């Protein structure tokens, strides 16, 4: 149990100013600068029903990587991890989180 | 580039078999050989609520990549990803599909 992947989904709360989204956003990003477990970070913005109709609301996507599942218990409950999440998860109106090792492999 | 990534979380209808569950996250690993735009793909289930409690009920994550948008198109339209598509979206009890382009930002 090697490589893992962190992938959240969120919408955002209809109430919050972009300004808020950015430094949201913002704060995940140099979350990196803090947490030395935490390390291949992308976000986005779902490209909208023009492309393809099933993100059933939700809008950004953000992928956190971690070189051992032990790298990723040790930083989840970390000061940083905890004091981010109490910043993030307040702030969406849709949440949905995956953990997984991550397997190129087929069955 | 623009580069775009099509992840997927799902979760299996409770009446298939795990062997045609097996049948399925294999064919979706073999579009990857049958239309060369599909190009970083991976695999897993969700690590379980000792981890982390926030997966809702959905089991797997796929992921993809594509260096553009109309090359995801050329390729959901070929007769390939229509036809794996009338097999995994009623094999599906739930489905989130996120099209997205990539950012650092901040350090960029």
């Amino acid at each position: 149990p090697e490589i893992v992947r962190h992938i959240v989904f969120n919408r955002y709360k209809s109430q919050l100013s972009q300004k808020q989204i950015d430094q949201i956003i913002a704060d995940y990003g140099n979350l990196q600068n803090i947490a030395p477990e935490m390390k291949e970070w992308k976000w986005g913005t779902d490209l909208g029903p023009a492309v393809e109709d099933r993100a059933d609301g939700f809008t950004h996507a953000y992928e956190s990587t971690f070189h051992s599942v032990a790298d990723f218990l040790n930083f989840f409950y970390s000061p940083p991890a905890l004091e981010f999440a109490k910043e993030f998860f307040p702030a969406c109106e849709k949440i949905v989180v995956l953990n997984y090792i991550i397997n190129e492999t087929f069955p």
